[PDB]
């Protein structure tokens, strides 16, 4: 099967000084999408650039430190796309597409808001920026995934705290609108909760302490697909085995090829 992974990976030197890179090739993943890299290209090594010899487009922030995201790929892309064209974001590291064929896999990281109003106000930005590009990309008729942390949990079942998190950046409610819409009106699909309708499938927890230990997590981190592959997808799973990040790597199969 076709194994794609997305890892928000809080860092990729931390996450392969936790084990990160040996899991790249043991996982079996044709493609790896990463988010928050923390690091400009100067600063990747080449296990960072060409893990296990993979194919690696990346795309980095302006910022030290902070944010980027990278597609890894046992096969060579014809065609990679390098930021949103939009520069308010693409300064920030936060896109980068691959095709293969009639295939196309997408890294995404998008803003989080709980830091600061200002920053709130840049996600929703970035919503409305990104939809009409979601739109397109629905219409163009090719097999797409977009991977990523896109900060928002969409349900009661997506979180632990639905309770106390409804003014909180992740849960408000026109963000849940707004990942409904993506879902609905647009017609991409959740793989996850396709895949698994009451499996809550947690993807993110504030620290690998407490947090994690009693479970205080968030489904943050998705496959988003278009029709005809998400009736391909064959299995998924959070991997928990090992711990190289805040969050889990969120895998998916799916019964496809290229060729
Ligand atoms: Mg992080």
């Amino acid at each position: 099967m076709l194994k794609i992974i997305s890892a928000n990976v809080n860092g990729i030197r931390s996450a392969y000084k936790k084990g990160f890179y040996e899991y790249i090739a043991a996982s079996g993943a044709d493609i790896v999408c990463v988010q928050e890299l923390k690091a400009q290209e100067a600063d990747l090594s080449a296990d960072m650039k060409n893990p296990h010899g993979m194919h690696g487009h990346w795309h980095c922030a302006e910022k030290r430190g902070y944010s980027g995201v990278a597609v890894y790929s046992k096969r060579k892309p014809d065609n990679v796309q390098i930021g949103m064209g939009i520069e308010e974001f693409d300064r920030e590291g936060r896109f980068v597409r691959c095709d293969f064929g009639r295939l196309s896999v997408i890294s995404l990281y998008l803003p989080s808001g709980s830091s600061a109003e200002e920053r709130q106000q840049v996600k929703y930005r970035f919503l409305d920026a990104f939809y009409p590009m979601l739109e397109a990309m629905k219409n163009e008729g090719r097999d797409i995934v977009v991977c990523g942390d896109w900060n928002i949990a969409h349900q009661n079942i997506d979180l632990k705290n639905w309770k106390g998190n409804q003014k909180n950046s992740g849960f408000l409610p026109e963000e849940r609108e707004w990942i409904g819409k993506v879902i609905h009106k647009l017609g991409w699909t959740d793989m996850w909760r396709t895949l698994y309708p009451d499996v809550p499938g947690y993807t993110w927890w504030s620290n690998r302490g407490q947090a994690y230990a009693k479970d205080v997590g968030w489904r943050i981190d998705y496959q988003m697909v278009t029709p005809e592959l998400a009736a391909k997808a064959v299995s998924a799973h959070v991997y928990k085995d090992e711990k190289f990040s805040d969050h889990a790597p969120l895998v998916v199969e799916y019964d496809y090829a290229a060729e």
